[PDB]
């Protein structure tokens, strides 16, 4: 029935809900970027194929409804074979007309010189291709929100998967990416391995993220890469905590924040718990008791009384974390009394004075807040793990660097990532910049024992697009961004991953 | 004459001054990497080739007197066709014997089943099939230092080129690598370009470093690769200096230094002044004359009467810079009064608390030097541009990790670079330790307009081997290293090239 009917390629815009259509209208805004990949995805002519026959197009096929869902402006699709199937309508401009999809596709490979035949969708069109196996290949533009509509994709088969993911865009009404899924049962030169000067025969690593994915520009990959990285060959090293993880050195991310908002889609991550964790940071807190006040407990294990006196800290008030880093960030260089001490005017505000030189200097190459303070060490319940960044201002975008000494990578590398994303957002919101990349370098990086089987599942989880981030625009100045001032949108994401922390 | 006798390969290994033979035996101490390397290269058969003929074999060809200075016990040489060439000699034990090499191809090639051809040398081997044109590619073993003998390479012509380089190795003798040259005349999915999600047709970067490598294994091609990112995509900014600067943020380095020392091959570095400013900022001095006392004047501009005036330093005395690195090393948070007060005693020492905890607590976190002392900002010349260092111990080799905030790519950089290795192997060695990497993180990497020529000049030069570090053994503390114990072996490098400093 369907013999010489197979190997169509579908291309597809579906929303969370996978809603394609609403009265025979596309259910969002337009987002004119997928209609620019839509379009080169389906008249790409590899250059073999074009030199030796130089008019060769692509096939592209539709239901009616479909069709009428584009304008004029666009249509009969440019520099493609247009062809519509359809029962009622005998002919349209432009196009080759059918009465169904089989004799289409025979009629075409038999009569009509082409390339590659497309499939434009709608739903009766994609149901008939799924449902009988025809197709070996999709190109889909996910988006991270709910739409209304009465049209949607089917569900795709088992026999699918995900073989590539763009990085994640967005409007300023959806976050999206790109995915290519392809089905399973049809889905290194010699110099290359010599001239590494090391072992031909290197053994493929233990722990690998996504094997499946062989397009992998999702920034997701990184700290999923690196999981499988530290998994594969960190070394199992004692650490304070007294629970051991295996630890490798060096390690540089980077996030294109104009784009996408880094919040790990692989497990559920406790936003909320960043977000008060940052404005404590910036109101300069070094109380353990504003965030368990706010049902943050994040930094209870290392204000309890038993880490303090275990720690040498027997004067120290339970959760008077010692000067760590909202008080570096706002009186570097002041004398620590306690966690209650008027430190008004005292010390160096670092924060302040970086962000007025952004916006009256933004050239300056020592943009830099620094929690190290050496002379304060002693004094604090934990040193800074981000203890060093640095802002940069090139073409109207601000960019900041983060050096991180030890990263806990199931804990708080998920949670430093989003942190500094958002103090960016923050920082380039003040002085009117646009937004560039946020740089994250680890130096000791480590994955604790009991982690293992939770990182092992992540790292098996495909990404979702990133979500995206809004800031209310009437923020002048960052002392007056509140919880409610800071909206992450399109937030997709799989299960949270219970791991506990090593204090 | 030759007629179906080109296509000939080359191993050959081949000291400084082109020598290849002494006394008919190997000029210098067994490299057995080098062998292992020959083997691998000379076994090789590609895998589609082995499953239809799973006996085939390569060939190897030698004269006479090179087959005579190997071993008789490693000869033949295993699992390939083993083939001499000789007018004096007619019967080898397991051996074809030719009279002359044309005839010795053709009969190979018409009668003798086989994969690929070798030849071994020697020189008059290498001599006819160069100048004969009959050699297609070549695999060459470099060695940076000259050994006596009398047998050498001949030239290789200007119709071949490099294609291919390996990292950089070292024995206790000998710095190292392997390339790959091919004749010039004869040597992406669109997936990939779309599941960018960017412009599908991509300008290529206007500057390349070493077009013609594309094997790009020496660790010198990451500073390459970054001028010529720097000079392709960096924005032009203006600073501190008054002389612009195309600028481009964050990238991160490494480097074995178990294998070898990255001192810049592609221009002469000046390592004798990097030296003293490394010894300089160890013993805390803050004294400009100590160095210009040592002939090394890279910190003067900075300490110059008109630069201290212009920066309101018009009560500091010429040359002192005030508490930049050497004072923050081992005195930080001690009160700067002037570059000639006794800080005995005073501060925290930084550098012996580190390397005292390397020795104690290896598996530390927190293993930092900090040199980016807010309080003490306002007082300094020039405020640290590497600012911040940490180090790390595993599997009992000590690696370093640099956050440089600002890097002036044609002048600075190749000094930090070769600093630290340099600092890495002096705390490596007190505290007992092996050697692993240095990391070196960039935040503003800039090229000054007045170095864009140089750095152009500089990124088609093809990186010899790097050189290999030799401490002297008995030094037990920091400070006691002198000039004379830091030694750099075969360091072979391209002209100095001249550029000048922005002050
Ligand atoms: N977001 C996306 O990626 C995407 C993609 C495509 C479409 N859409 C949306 O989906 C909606 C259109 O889809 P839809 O499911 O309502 O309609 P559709 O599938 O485009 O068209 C339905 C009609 O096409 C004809 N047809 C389809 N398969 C046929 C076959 N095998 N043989 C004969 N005729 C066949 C029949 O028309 P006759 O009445 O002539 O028999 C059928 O009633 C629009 O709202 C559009 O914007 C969205
Ligand atoms: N480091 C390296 O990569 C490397 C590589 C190869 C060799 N080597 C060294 O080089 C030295 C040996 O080389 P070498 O140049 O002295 O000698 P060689 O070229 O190995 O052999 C010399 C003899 O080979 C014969 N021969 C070569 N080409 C011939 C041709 N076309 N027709 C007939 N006979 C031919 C002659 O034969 P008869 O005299 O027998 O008639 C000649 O006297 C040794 O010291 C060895 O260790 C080093
Ligand atoms: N990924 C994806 N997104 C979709 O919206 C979609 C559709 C909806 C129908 C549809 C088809 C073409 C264009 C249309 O106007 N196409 C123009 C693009 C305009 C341009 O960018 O220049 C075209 O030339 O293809 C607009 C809408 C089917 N398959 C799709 N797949
Ligand atoms: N060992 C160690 N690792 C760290 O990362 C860390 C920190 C960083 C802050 C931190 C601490 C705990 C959790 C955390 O527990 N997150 C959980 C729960 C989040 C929530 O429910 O709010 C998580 O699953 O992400 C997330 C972040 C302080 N002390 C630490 N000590
Ligand atoms: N790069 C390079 N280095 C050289 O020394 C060399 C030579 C010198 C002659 C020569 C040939 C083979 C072996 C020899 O013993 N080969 C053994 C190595 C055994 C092993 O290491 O396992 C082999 O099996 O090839 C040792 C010396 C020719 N071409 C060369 N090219
Ligand atoms: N703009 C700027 N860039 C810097 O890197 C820098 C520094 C770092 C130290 C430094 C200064 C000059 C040179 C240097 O001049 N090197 C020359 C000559 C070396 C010699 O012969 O001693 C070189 O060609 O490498 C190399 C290193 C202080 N102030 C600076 N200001
Ligand atoms: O913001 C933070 C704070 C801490 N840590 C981690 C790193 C270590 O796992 C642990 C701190 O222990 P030390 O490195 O200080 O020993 O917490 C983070 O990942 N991010
Ligand atoms: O060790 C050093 C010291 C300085 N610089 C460079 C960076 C800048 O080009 C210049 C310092 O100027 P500012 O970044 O401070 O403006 O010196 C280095 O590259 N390495």
């Amino acid at each position: 029935s369907y013999e010489g009917c197979g190997d169509l390629t579908i291309f597809v815009a579906v929303a969370l809900n996978k809603v394609i259509g609403h009265k025979n209208q596309i259910p969002w805004p337009h987002i004119t970027h997928d209609f620019r990949f839509l379009r080169n995805g389906t008249t790409y002519i590899p250059p073999e194929v074009l030199s030796k026959n130089p008019d060769i197009q692509n096939v592209v096929i539709f239901g009616r409804k479909t069709y009428e869902s584009i304008p004029k402006a666009s249509l009969p699709l440019k520099n493609r074979i247009n062809v519509i199937l359809s029962r009622t309508v005998k002919e349209v401009p432009g196009c080759l007309v059918y009465e169904d999809l089989s004799t289409a596709i025979r009629d075409l490979r038999a009569n009509v010189p082409h390339n590659k035949i497309f499939i434009l969708g709608g739903s009766f069109l994609y149901k008939e291709v799924l449902d009988n196996g025809l197709c070996d290949k999709i190109y889909l533009t996910r988006l991270n929100k709910e739409y209304p509509g009465d049209t949607y994709f089917p569900d795709i088969p088992d026999t699918f998967e995900i073989t590539a993911i763009s990085p994640t865009f967005s409007t300023d009404f959806v976050s999206y990416d790109f995915v290519i899924y392809e089905r399973k049962d049809c889905k290194p030169p010699f110099d290359q391995l010599l001239m590494t000067g090391t072992d031909i025969s290197v053994p493929k690593p233990k722990y690998v993220a996504c094997p499946g994915v062989r397009i992998r520009n999702h920034e997701e990959f990184q700290y999923l890469d690196i999981l499988a990285d530290v998994l594969s060959h960190g070394v199992l090293k004692p650490n304070r905590t007294g629970t051991d993880a295996y630890s490798k050195f060096g390690y540089q991310m980077r996030f294109d924040l104009s784009r996408s908002f880094p919040l790990l889609t692989t497990k559920k991550v406790a936003l909320r718990s960043i977000i008060e964790e940052l404005l404590w940071f910036i109101k300069g807190s070094t109380n353990g008791n504003d965030l368990l006040a706010k049902n943050v407990r994040i930094w209870e294990l290392n204000g309890r009384r038993d880490f303090l006196d275990k720690n040498g800290f027997t004067d120290r008030e339970e959760h008077d974390l010692g000067p760590i880093y909202g008080f570096q960030w706002r009186h570097f260089g002041a004398e620590y009394l306690d966690m209650h001490a008027d430190y008004t005017g005292k010390g160096i505000d670092q924060l302040a004075e970086i962000i007025n030189r952004i916006k009256t200097n933004p050239n300056d190459r020592r943009l830099i807040v620094c929690s190290w303070n050496v002379s304060d060490l002693k004094k604090m319940a934990l040193p800074p793990c981000h203890c060093f960044f640095q802002f940069y201002v090139s073409d109207n975008k601000l960019s900041c660097m983060m050096h991180q000494r030890s990263c806990d990578l199931g804990l708080g590398v998920p949670f430093n990532i989003a942190s500094y994303s958002i103090l960016t957002a923050m920082v380039a919101q003040v002085c009117g910049l646009g937004l560039g990349e946020f740089v994250h370098n680890l130096a000791d990086a480590h994955i604790y024992v009991d982690h293992v089987d939770a990182v092992t599942t992540q790292i098996a989880r495909i990404p979702h697009p990133f979500p995206r981030l809004r800031l209310n625009p009437d923020i002048r100045n960052i002392e007056d961004f509140t919880i409610d001032d800071i909206v992450v949108e399109d937030y997709v994401s799989h299960p949270p991953i219970p791991m506990a922390m090593s204090a």
